[PDB]
């Protein structure tokens, strides 16, 4: 069973802006996704402060970056708090309608696209580099779900029967054919060093067989 939903008009507007605006500094997508992962890790950490059994689904708090040149995907995995089905439907746990408005008002007032994260909607910068994004997520006491969108005004949610994750979120970026530099080890390392060098969780960049 696959359910199909329409994006709210403001989010669809945001996504078509991101897809169609000429903007060369595309690398900021990775900073925004790692920062979102860090926020999700903070939240399961905080909750474990009073209920340590919330770490029963996995005690290790980390971020993995997995390039796959064969599939042309870059995947960002975290063991953060994850998302419920309701979270996914509510724009992946974001206040995206008010955030998009405040991002718009700021764009009109002398901001550039790189500030997107200050308005809570940094996730959508993924569409600077990805033609399709798949989000696999597992929250404690809910099932594992897969969210997906190639923009165009709609997204899908299904129960995920793939590899069970213990807890957390996997963002799978299906890269545009001209954006494969983000699969290169030295390029990913350069971006992480430039924009994410002080994140408070281990970031492991996986390598690939030649
Ligand atoms: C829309 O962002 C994400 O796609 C995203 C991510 O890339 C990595 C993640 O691990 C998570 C996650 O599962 O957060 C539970 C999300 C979705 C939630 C989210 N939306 C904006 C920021 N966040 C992270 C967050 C913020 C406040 C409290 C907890 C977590
Ligand atoms: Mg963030
Ligand atoms: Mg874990
Ligand atoms: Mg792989
Ligand atoms: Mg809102
Ligand atoms: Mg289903
Ligand atoms: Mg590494």
């Amino acid at each position: 069973e696959v359910e199909t939903f329409a994006f709210q008009a403001e989010i669809a507007q945001l996504m078509s802006l991101i897809i169609n605006t000429f903007y060369s500094n595309k690398e900021i997508f990775l900073r925004e996704l790692i920062s979102n992962s860090s926020d999700a890790l903070d939240k399961i950490r905080y909750e474990s402060l009073t209920d340590p059994s919330k770490l029963d689904s996995g005690k290790e708090l980390h971020i993995n970056l997995i390039p796959n040149k064969q599939d042309r995907t870059l995947t960002i995995v975290d063991t953060g708090i994850g998302m419920t089905k309701a979270d996914l439907i509510n724009n992946l746990g974001t206040i995206a309608k008010s955030g998009t408005k405040a991002f718009m008002e700021a764009l009109q007032a002398g901001a550039d696209i790189s500030m997107i994260g200050q308005f809570g909607v940094g996730f959508y910068s993924a569409y600077l580099v990805a033609e399709k994004v798949t989000v696999i997520t597992k929250h404690n006491d809910d099932e594992q779900y897969a969210w997906e969108s190639s923009a165009g005004g709609s997204f899908t949610v299904r129960t995920d029967t793939g590899e069970p994750m213990g807890r957390g979120t996997k963002v799978i970026l299906h890269l545009k054919e001209d954006q494969t530099e983000y699969l290169e080890e030295r390029r990913i390392k350069e971006i992480v060093k430039k924009h994410s060098q002080f994140i408070g969780y281990p970031i492991t960049l996986f390598v690939e067989k030649e």
